[PDB]
């Protein structure tokens, strides 16, 4: 997938919270927010670069995701032989096969919501292990709606928008603020959601889907360069696998070699600041600044212990290691500060 | 135009309110609703079959127009602030509604509610009151204040919230239904659906692999009116000025390829057919309070017993009431 880069920075804060014994250090939970069917799902599932999420037209995300990347060690470690999932609601069932992972969530939902479009607050908790992912937490939600259809409740706007909030109101969470390229940038619902929690701006970051489907005679040019409405952290366009392209089981390589081609032939002055590798580096940037803004708690912390085995060392060969090891640790921390990603 | 069917109605409707010496009845407003750029103005002007409105993506109606088609007795536009100025160029119409949306709503996208009062003149329309509006919001650009949906979505609801207007739901096709800012808000003033007509546009640029099946059989939001579907010009076809003729000319095979089973109740000439319905429905309930006025004047008339003008108005009279008989039998398509 195209969100490795960290893997060894976070290999090594691993080292050090073993030391420690705490994850010390917690990356911001990502959060998809918008209009249904602005391509959230298509987005998030992306970041993964495996098609584990459930897709389409009319509303089909009904309950939170509550997506868990775990990475694996080589000691834990097992193509698609390397890779599982875990769901809570199925307890130690192992899923190696991504589709059956899609059936599930697609099962989970009918489950608890019904098989006439109701939605559920209640999350579904997931968990893919990997030695190609980092430890982070994906969130997919439903989007926000106008009309009650099938099941739903007079005030199921409502609903849906207090669900987003409760997420996104979260101080360490990124908000990706979805809007489609073929609806108008003013009329972003995933913009105004995010100013509600975010008004400066701080940790939202603008993805225009569907660019393939913009009318003859327009382009989102003027969207792409800040001309409409200025997003600070960045306004990344996509362009994913249309319904005939799911249809049709287009491979991500594809999808993605596409995206590439397309904003070559309409963007080619803005191409190397879109598409969907470039949505994961500016989300590497911005994971890569929490960790070095948490590295002093971390220095802290590994001080706190260090004195206190110190002490105990007036159980001595206890302190002896962990001494050593905690010494290890702040020699780490100073590496993972000057480490700058490619 | 696609709306030419009323007139004789209306002819025969004025000959007895002439004869009663009332004022005839007002139609319904027919007042186009929906998000930015969903296609609105595009639909309102396909009533007309002239290109007399600003369209295009971002926001460009920016005032309300309150367009009062004007039926010529045996085409031209007058604006009530250039006074007596006569326009027979439909371009230069066009561009007056943009200067005149300039000159009091700036050049950086703001809007106001004073509205843009427009008279099209014409023997190919009927008496009829369209008002364009602003699409609704969500994030203020340029001169908006902090509240410009709120100030956009209370504009709309000061139209429709009079119960005689008709409300012209307007949805973009590639976007889903359940999304319809249109059709919430039609439901808050009409929630029983008796005067919404949605329609569903852009047809043409809904994503492959997906259609508006569902959608135009009321297999998604039932809307007892209709969920009629249109195809409009793309931005590229506006740029290029490309004609009404072969706009519709278009559009009629769009739906013959893509929507054969439901072409027949599609297209822009049907949506004019469905309003015209509409429209006679209204009239229909006008005749009951026109009846009894006939039969006051009548009885009036007969105790009268100069005497030439008694007489040739009790046979008016009569004639007046089988026009109100014909008007109720009368078949539009
Ligand atoms: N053509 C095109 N279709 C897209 C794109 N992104 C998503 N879609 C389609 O949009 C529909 C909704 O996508 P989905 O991810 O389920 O939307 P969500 O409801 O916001 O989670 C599906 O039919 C997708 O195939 C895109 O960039 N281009
Ligand atoms: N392809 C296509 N484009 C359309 C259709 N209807 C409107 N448009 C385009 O949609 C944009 C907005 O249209 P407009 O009538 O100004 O929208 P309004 O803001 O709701 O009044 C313009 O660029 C039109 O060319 C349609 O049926 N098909
Ligand atoms: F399936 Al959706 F917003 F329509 F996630
Ligand atoms: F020009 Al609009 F809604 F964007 F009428
Ligand atoms: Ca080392
Ligand atoms: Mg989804
Ligand atoms: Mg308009
Ligand atoms: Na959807
Ligand atoms: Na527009």
């Amino acid at each position: 997938g195209p969100m490795e880069a960290l893997i060894p920075v976070i290999n090594k804060l691993q080292d050090v919270f073993n030391t420690v014994g705490a994850d010390i250090i917690q990356l911001p939970q990502i959060v998809v927010v918008g209009t249904q069917s602005s391509g959230k799902s298509s987005v998030l599932e992306s970041l993964v670069g495996r098609d584990l999420l459930p897709r389409g037209t009319g509303i089909v995300t009904r309950r939170p995701l509550i997506l868990q990347l775990v990475h694996v060690s080589q000691e834990d470690k097992r193509v698609e032989a390397e890779e599982w999932g875990k769901f809570l609601h199925t307890k130690n069932k192992l899923y190696t096969d991504f589709d059956e992972i899609r059936q599930e969530i697609e099962n989970e939902t009918e489950r608890i919501s019904g098989n006439n479009k109701g939605v559920s607050p209640e999350p579904i908790h997931l968990k893919i292990f990997s030695p190609n992912v980092v430890n982070l937490t994906l969130v997919d939600l439903p989007g926000m709606t106008k009309v009650p259809v099938g099941d739903q409740p007079k005030d199921i706007e409502l609903q849906i928008r207090e669900l987003i909030l409760r997420f996104i109101s979260n101080p360490n969470s990124i908000i990706l603020a979805v809007t489609a390229a073929n609806t108008d940038m003013a009329t972003s619902e995933a913009l105004k959601i995010s100013r509600e929690v975010d008004p400066d701006g701080r940790r939202t970051l603008a993805v225009i889907t569907k660019l393939d489907l913009m009318d003859a005679g327009t382009d989102a040019m003027d969207v792409l360069m800040g001309r409409v409405i200025p997003v600070k952290l960045g306004i990344i366009g996509v362009v994913n696998r249309s319904q005939l392209d799911i249809n049709n089981k287009k491979s991500v390589t594809d999808s993605i070699r596409d995206e590439y081609a397309f904003l070559q032939k309409k963007y080619p002055s803005l191409a190397n600041r879109n598409g969907t590798k470039y949505l994961a580096r500016t989300l590497n940037r911005l994971l890569m600044h929490h960790i070095r803004d948490c590295l002093p708690e971390l220095k802290t912390r590994i001080n706190v212990l260090a004195a206190q085995y110190q002490s105990l060392l007036n159980r001595r060969k206890e302190a002896a290691d962990m001494l050593k090891a905690l010494q290890g640790a702040s020699q780490i921390i100073a590496e993972i500060r000057e480490t700058h990603l490619w």
